[PDB]
């Protein structure tokens, strides 16, 4: 997250940290199984890091669980990064608390102008390098899908949305991929690509998790 603020511990408590001896991306946990994430996000070895504010600290609120089962979406494109979501199935079933929450999917669309939460680890500046070991968080609105296109040309597919700044400061970054966008109590967003970060007229392109709710339940449902 660049531009964005300390989250608090466990405020976020459908933030996951995907870990292969290092946290490499982000995810949500949408019920005590499954983590929604960036098929980009996809390899082997992956652990999944629940109740985690500092990822380098034993705080007292973790639940460490190795993934039994990883589904990249059939359509996934690499080269373009269409339909950029994946499922991640933990071996057990994590307690579910006050900090370790799933995030409800959403029952409709979210729309430009709608406020969302982005949170990760991610990279906190647009020009160099520097990882917080903290949650980040920033509050981004939905932009529309013409302005999207605009800022994209030939590259924004129907299954992607934009959300930030066009003014830049504020966006995601290197590390927050396969994070959470929630809006309003429900997850529209996961964190997908960018031309750099925070630069002006390039803002977060997000996967649009409405288009995929239909086949998040159906492979839950079946694995
Ligand atoms: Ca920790
Ligand atoms: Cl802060
Ligand atoms: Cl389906």
């Amino acid at each position: 997250i660049v531009g964005g603020y300390t989250c608090g511990a466990n405020t976020v408590p459908y933030q996951v940290s995907l870990n292969s001896g290092y946290h490499f991306c982000g995810g949500s946990l949408i019920n005590s199984q499954w983590v929604v994430s960036a098929a980009h996000c996809y390899k082997s070895g992956i652990q999944v890091r629940l109740g985690e504010d500092n990822i380098n600290v034993v705080e007292g609120n973790e639940q460490f669980i190795s993934a039994s089962k990883s589904i990249v979406h059939p359509s996934y494109n690499s080269n373009t990064l269409n339909n950029d979501i994946m499922l991640i199935k933990l071996k057990s079933a994590a307690s579910l608390n006050s900090r370790v929450a799933s995030i409800s999917l959403p029952t409709s669309c979210a729309s430009a102008g709608t406020q969302c939460l982005i949170s990760g680890w991610g990279n906190t500046k647009s020009s160099g390098t520097s990882y917080p070991d903290v949650l980040k968080c920033l509050k981004a609105p939905i932009l529309s899908d013409s302005s999207c296109k605009s800022a994209y040309p030939g590259q924004i597919t129907s299954n992607m949305f934009c959300a930030g700044y066009l003014e830049g400061g504020k966006d995601s970054c290197q590390g927050d991929s396969g994070g959470p966008v929630v809006c309003s109590g429900k997850l529209q967003g996961i964190v997908s690509w960018g031309s750099g970060c925070a630069q002006k007229n390039k803002p977060g392109v997000y996967t649009k998790v409405c288009n995929y709710v239909s086949w998040i339940k159906q492979t839950i449902a079946s694995n």
